[PDB]
């Protein structure tokens, strides 16, 4: 009466607390910076004579950040393609100006949606 092996799902976890038998629920997650996508959990149901899962894998998506931002008299450094969790884009003052603000932002994950850490600094006289 049990259901069959869960299997494995790249870039995330399959989490089993209470084994795969019959009437058992597997749970589906992501590593940090990857966002699921399709069911979030399997159960093992009953059909006919032997069970199975109710709901098949998920994905592992991976959660990326809008472009960041460009200011006045100021640029970024190196600029990347893209950009995920925990990496940074750094600023710096144009001949002249003088650094206001935080001097680079990171890439953050709030509700499964990509989002910079603040907002960038400002380059003054």
């Amino acid at each position: 009466k049990s259901c069959p092996n869960p299997g494995e799902i790249r870039n995330g976890q399959i989490d089993v607390p209470g084994g795969i038998l019959f009437g058992a629920t597997i749970s589906f997650s992501c590593n940090t910076g990857y966002k699921l996508f399709g069911s979030t959990s399997s159960f093992c149901l009953i059909s006919g004579s032997s069970v199975q899962w109710s709901d098949p894998l998920p994905e592992c998506r991976e959660i990326y950040c809008p472009a960041p931002p460009q200011i006045d008299n100021g640029i970024i450094q190196g600029e990347r393609d893209h950009y995920g969790y925990r990496q940074s884009v750094t600023y710096a003052c144009n001949k002249g100006f003088t650094m206001i603000g935080e001097h680079s932002i990171y890439c953050t994950v709030n509700n499964d949606e990509g989002e910079w850490s603040g907002p960038p600094p400002e380059c003054r006289g």
